[PDB]
């Protein structure tokens, strides 16, 4: 449930039409944490299980509490891991539409990797959802070099990490409803806009 390696375990012959790459929060389990699987369930209902690949960011991404203090909200090693997953999706399945997401430190990681991506690949990312975006205030609510209309930020009232401080209050732990509904909904809508039916 909390670990999905569909891209890593996939190949060109079985390519899905949609590939979702997701980065968990600090200290979360597996490579999807608490929010990732909910998004996944929704995606799988919309596209079939065969029509979508779910991939969490693992490897060098350890989701360390200390890394949040680094200049871009995570280590440069984690940034290289996620960037490498986008490259792999492009290599294995050039025809697939990409979608991404991240929670807390994972939101900073998602933003950093996307900012750094080759524009050709970044163009294929139809939508990105961020929850408890630690760099929300600093990045004025968006991802550098990526279109705003493609980005959706979920920041609860009272979630201090959205207002510039690294302080965890209960609202930061309350994104389950968003992950279960409006987040995957937005993603499906963007993929449908670039693919149709
Ligand atoms: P994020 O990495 O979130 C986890 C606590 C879930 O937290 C920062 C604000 C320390």
């Amino acid at each position: 449930r909390t670990t999905r390696d569909d891209l890593i375990n996939g190949n060109s012959a079985s390519c899905a039409d949609v590939i979702f790459i997701y980065a968990r929060g600090s200290t979360e389990t597996g490579n999807l944490g608490t929010l990732g699987p909910s998004i996944a369930s929704n995606l799988e209902s919309a596209f079939g299980k065969d029509g979508v690949w779910i991939q969490g960011v693992g490897g060098a991404y350890r989701a360390t509490l200390g890394d949040n203090a680094l200049p871009r909200g995570t280590s440069s090693a984690a940034i290289r891991e996620m960037l490498g997953l986008f490259q792999q999706a492009n290599t294995k399945c050039p025809d697939a539409t990409l979608i991404a997401g991240g929670y807390s430190q994972g939101a900073a990681l998602a933003a950093a990797s996307i900012e750094d991506l080759d524009s050709a690949i970044r163009d294929k990312i139809a939508g990105t959802v961020l929850f408890g975006y630690t760099k929300n205030l600093q990045n004025r609510g968006r991802i550098p070099n990526y279109p705003a209309d493609r980005t959706k930020v979920f920041c609860n009232t009272g979630d201090l990490v959205c207002t510039g401080s690294l302080i965890v209050a209960a609202p930061h732990l309350a994104y389950g409803p968003d992950a279960r509904g409006p987040a995957p909904e937005f993603l499906i809508e963007k993929v449908r806009a670039v693919r149709g039916s």
